[PDB]
């Protein structure tokens, strides 16, 4: 195969120690508040400005092979933090370093470095619990502010902003973050459904104005194969005109001819129709139009088993919406008059359908789906003046909105890296069945202080001074690190979510505790 | 990944900062009258000389990671100006330098570069909230003339021409320009409607003259698809033959058997008609034939969901225009006939159309349907005896043309920088929340006095020392840099566009306070 | 991008000066009599033997990225000044070079280049205003044997030959040249048009002669396509017969079945046609044979989008010649009888295509139409013994003949400088307004002395003191420096267009006045 | 002194004899009335101290020098 290079020993520790000390060197200095921002290196245009101890991470890779064995593992670290709980990422990164630095240093002779990983998991599982024992849940609409505004860096708007789009969406709501073009931050609560799709031809425009068909009061037609001649297409219209009322032509396609006789009857006397295609892209929108049809109350045509077809129409088989909006690359369907009894037995089946089932598209789409229809789904358009300060101020939003939605789940706990600091207690407890796991307790006992010592650090402070006279407080006291001064933490309005803090810990100790039973390391030779 | 490279603190501030003070050196001197060109290599011909302060910045690349950063960063500074203003990207560059500078001094142990960020737009606001109230519309077509003038480099032959173009088509017409041929400026005044496209046969030239069809009072059949047959061509002729009027046909092409038929009535007894193309290519034709045929009074035939035929035509389904002129390349129609009510209406569609989307290219033939339509289009054609002469002059007259609609739009305010000197005792007055906030309110205070101080810098006067004169004078006095000495400015006239001025702050502040925020640089390893 | 290096200031004056002075040292050499040649190494075979100062300056392309810029920019000067006027390269480039160099000096710190523009340009217009009074039209047949005399280099058989063939043409006929195979010059004026293509079938010769088809009287048959089938050719012939007059077929090809009997009618009772393909080679043609057709009057047939077809031919649908020469290689036509008030107004479309474009290519069988079209032309083979030298002679032919064109349409002025020299007057007279203005009207009056001085320079005399002495006698006064003495002039027969003289200045001066500007110079890094 | 020097030697041979240049005022003067003199036996050793040496150096058609080795 390829030739290799093995070391032993206290030299592969040293150099894995190495790796591990830069990366996460080059994140620590991103913490809480007084942190500062990391330029990374895009190949191709302007730089990225980050705070998020992720985006640090991944880019750290290192030319040693030994140094950047390190520097992977401690991106593991930092990436199942963050797609497992979303925030937290800084504090799992120098969480793990503490712990292998801790390690290779307890590496003698007739120590066990297994008994050790042993031992670490035995703290590391009884401060977890721990944790959820002074938990408590998140009840006031005021909470939810104060945790955005913590991770959000501080920005108070933030907080506003994303507390707003909870009440207004639902706590589990769908909340999705956008690019804005404006300069300051917009809230949009997008009422009923929506799909990427367009009008076929530029002749439905009845609104004089951007470029907008708008209807109220309208037929839906929902067909799953395409409409191709006058024959299929003209029983429904006969049914529109008659009727009086506009009529939205939802289909796989709408042919040359039936759209021959859609643009004529429009251009002319002055009929009221519109079409669009479906919104895709295979077997997805078939389940889609169905969810259409459901929520609007009507029957989707041309069906595999039920094959409803479009020649015998009836005006209770079309649906009905209040306001329908089109634009050349969008569609809007509205107040659908569905028989909300029905439409809710539906959401039960697509929610059943993805405790089921996974597969990271399945399941994305299947949310698409639940998203759309019901509560209507929230927009955050950020501001910002140039490109790199939105994708800043975006990674502090979406670090902001996963706490959010990580903290109404599971609890909140105190902040400033005292919910951790407040379990030590518990491992004095622990009676260690033997030597070696007693250096585990040890070693997760001297851990702990880590996250609040290097807060107090970037703030200019001496870190663990300000760690002792914490302890020796009582257990709502701890440090605000922007105030310079100690205070009561939920009066104050520094808080964190239980999962957040639990993930990180129980993330880096996993990964780290293992790293320090290594003895031999393996790497390929660095040819050229 | 790619191996990479991380430096901290101090050293990689430095560095970056050198990358801007490269950038900012380069540029800064192209500023004011006084300032100074720039030759740029050109990879393939002869290298271009410019003073706009985006040319010298886009072009400039550094090869060290860390530098290009800073260029990089800067260049994103004077792009995002040029495309919101159109002038003050030199007055931007070196606004971002100063605030890059006076920031990587700040930067000590105990200092939060992020609230500092805030102070400095905190300052930022508070600056453009008072250009807004020392502003003043513009008004009479001499301050036109005055801003016109100032932009290009202080050359009034720009300032008369421009200033002329926008009385006779108004002062949001439009005007473009050309690479000109003679060695003086013209201003050519299109009025009327014309395409790029010439009679078909060389036989209706009845002008005994520069090979010219020309007509008076003539008919207009407008048709989308080709004229193949006599049998579609015939009735037409019929009717402008015995109406006794010359006739012109427009449409996608004459077939050789139809336009045999217009040859032979032509050269025998001499009806009088003749035949064009459409001006196209493809879907564009289609609206533009449409225009045309709105515009005289008339109807395109064969259309997709009219097919307005051909055998069935009638006098008044013939457009009227009152003269026709058309060479062997170029068409003109002048008076079209077209109930102006109507045509209005249509201008108002048009112009939604183009507020709605963009697409560079529909955006693009969108304004080509206003300006051939709408009150005739001014064309400027610049002179010279060389190329890279015309390209420079061109810059100038561009920029000098991008101020003026900024000034008609955003009103004006004093120039050589007064503009912002007069600001700073609106930041005197400011009560900063934090010590971190009041360091950022002084990087600002510090920095209104760069743009006036630059301008004397480049007259081969002392800087700092005419800032400080001026200041102690009254308000409208300050320092004309070609003169040498100090003036009322709206009597002398010197004046900017608020716009320019408060984009150009607001895009250097907005990125500068960012860069300061940096710890840490992570660059790709620069292999070979 | 690509990595970029700049330089500031007299750094990258001096080195861009050190292209200029290059360049311009290399060419300085090849002026006046005296002057010497240059010898260029052709990539591929023998090489260049030149006196033209565009030749030498569009080959040397220097390897340092500043040298280059320099080199490029006088490039540009020497080229500008071939288009425009055809001779005054060298008189163009050391007037740029002494407007380069005057202007690297003045730039102090407080100087404004652009201003010292502005009157460089300002001293332009007052004296290319001077040599328009001193100015005096050329009358006499002499005064042209002069002027292309002195622009040949001092050869006077050029001279004489140049004076035939514009008294013989016309002075704004059409004179052509080219590589002659004998050892003299020779003067062959063509009359009427000719192509370089003979008949097809070796039986048309009727002359018992040198192998010629001689007709008088004939008609002309013009295809585009070819003449395949006998249908088609029939009734061509029976015309042709009919009237007793002989016929002239030129197709695109006459394929074997029409040609069979051309022939066939040919060897027997002897009907009088003959045939030939067409000039060529592709779209040329499709123009050249149109030419042809007005010419003689007549129509084309097979045309793409008028499709006159060959079955429905008619008497005055074919074309009529005076006399008709045929041979082996090359076609005839003298007396077309083709409305001569409509071909001038064809000569004029063509002349202004040639004007408007120019492709290498375009341009060239552009002027293949005029020629051919045009009554009469002469043509200019020139003699010699090997390539190099006919490549060199046929340079200053060339040289010589643009400067009696541009003779004939703006009048003569004194030669050998003397024309500037008596111009400075004008500029003691003008009134500067600034300091900056006022250096550049120096750099002008000093720049004007430099032709004289370099003709003398290469003379091997003092340059300066042959400049003074010129200027204290009398306003005809001046240097012959062939002979080396002072002479009057025009008695003498020293003469230069005053189109030549004031483009040399005019783009010069444009040029380098602006390359005195730079203050900053950015070049790709050179990799390698 | 900064101006063209063949030029200015032309003007002065074009002159009388007592006139020539003040390099100093920039303009053409009587010398002794405006007092630039030198003395003769300076200008006659400087002129046949190098004519004598130059001429010399002229008729050289070989040099030959010692080796440059270190
Ligand atoms: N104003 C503040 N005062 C004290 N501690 C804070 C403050 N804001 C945040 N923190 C603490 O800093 C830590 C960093 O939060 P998190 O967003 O996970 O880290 P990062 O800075 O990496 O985003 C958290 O434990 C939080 O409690
Ligand atoms: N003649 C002048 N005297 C004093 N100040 C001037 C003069 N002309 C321009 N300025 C000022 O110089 C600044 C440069 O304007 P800008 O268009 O950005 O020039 P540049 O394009 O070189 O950056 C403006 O703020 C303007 O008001
Ligand atoms: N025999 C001559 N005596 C003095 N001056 C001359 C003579 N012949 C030409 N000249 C001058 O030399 C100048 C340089 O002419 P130009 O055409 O540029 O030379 P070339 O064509 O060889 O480059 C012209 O202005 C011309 O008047
Ligand atoms: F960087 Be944080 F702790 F997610
Ligand atoms: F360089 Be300018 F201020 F756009
Ligand atoms: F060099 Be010459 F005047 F074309
Ligand atoms: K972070
Ligand atoms: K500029
Ligand atoms: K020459
Ligand atoms: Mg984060
Ligand atoms: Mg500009
Ligand atoms: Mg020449």
């Amino acid at each position: 195969g390829s030739a290799k290079d093995v070391k032993f020993g206290a030299d592969a520790r040293a150099l894995m120690l190495q790796g591990v000390d830069l990366l996460a060197d080059a994140v620590a200095v991103t913490m809480g508040p007084k942190g500062r921002t990391v330029i990374i290196e895009q190949s191709w245009g302007s730089p990225k400005v980050t705070k998020d101890g992720v985006t640090v991470a991944k880019s750290i890779d290192l030319k040693d092979k030994y140094k950047n064995i390190g520097a992977k593992l401690v991106q593991d670290v930092a990436n199942n933090t963050n797609e497992e709980a979303g925030d937290g990422t800084t504090t799992a990164t120098v969480l793990a370093r503490s712990i292998a630095k801790e390690g290779f240093e307890k590496i003698s002779k007739g120590a066990n470095p297994v008994e050790i990983r042993r031992g670490v998991m035995l703290a590391v599982d009884a401060v977890i619990a721990e944790l959820k024992k002074q938990s408590k849940p998140v009840t006031t609409p005021e909470e939810i502010a104060q945790v955005a505004t913590i991770s959000a860096n501080g920005d108070k708007e933030i907080g506003n902003i994303i507390s707003d789009a909870m009440k207004k969406v639902g706590r589990k709501g769908v909340i999705t973050v956008k690019d804005g073009k404006t300069l300051n931050d917009e809230l949009e609560i997008i009422e009923g459904m929506k799909f990427d799709r367009g009008y076929i031809s530029p002749y439905f425009i009845n609104t004089s104005k951007g470029q907008k068909c708008e209807f109220q009061d309208a037929y839906v037609l929902l067909s799953e194969k395409k409409i191709s001649s006058i024959q299929s297409i003209v029983p429904a219209l006969e049914i529109a005109n008659a009727h009086r009322k506009p009529l939205v032509i939802i289909a796989e396609d709408v042919d040359g001819e039936a759209l021959s006789t859609l643009v004529l009857n429009r251009l002319k006397v002055g009929l009221q129709v519109v079409a669009v295609k479906a919104p895709g892209f295979g077997d997805n929108r078939k389940n889609q139009l169905k969810d259409m049809a459901i929520a609007t109350g009507g029957a989707v045509f041309g069906e595999e088993g039920l094959t409803l077809n479009l020649e015998d129409v009836q005006p209770h088989d079309l649906g009905k919406v209040g306001e329908v909006i089109v634009t050349k690359d969008d569609a809007m369907l509205l107040k659908g008059k569905g028989d909300k009894a029905q439409i809710e037995k539906r959401i039960q089946e697509i929610i059943e359908q993805l405790d089921v089932t996974t597969s990271e598209y399945e399941k994305e789409k299947l949310n698409e789906r639940l998203a759309k229809l019901s509560d209507g789904v929230a927009v955050l358009k950020v501001g910002g003046t140039s490109d790199v300060e939105v994708n800043e101020k975006k990674d502090r939003v979406t670090d902001a909105l996963n706490a959010t939605r990580a903290a109404v789940e599971e609890g909140i706990v105190l902040g400033g890296g005292c919910a951790l600091l407040r379990c030590i207690p518990a491992l004095d407890s622990l009676t260690p069945a033997n030597e070696d796991q007693k250096i585990g307790i040890e070693i997760i006992k001297r851990t702990l202080k880590i996250p609040a010592m290097t807060i107090a650090k970037n703030a200019g402070v001496e870190g663990s001074l300000i760690v002792e006279k914490i302890m020796q407080s009582s257990s709502e006291v701890g440090y605000d690190a922007m105030a310079g001064d100690f205070v009561n933490m939920v009066e104050k309005g520094i808080i964190d979510p239980t999962k957040v803090v639990r993930t990180a810990l129980l993330d880096a100790a996993g990964v780290a505790s293992l790293l320090t039973t290594a003895e031999v390391v393996v790497t390929e030779i660095p040819k050229e």
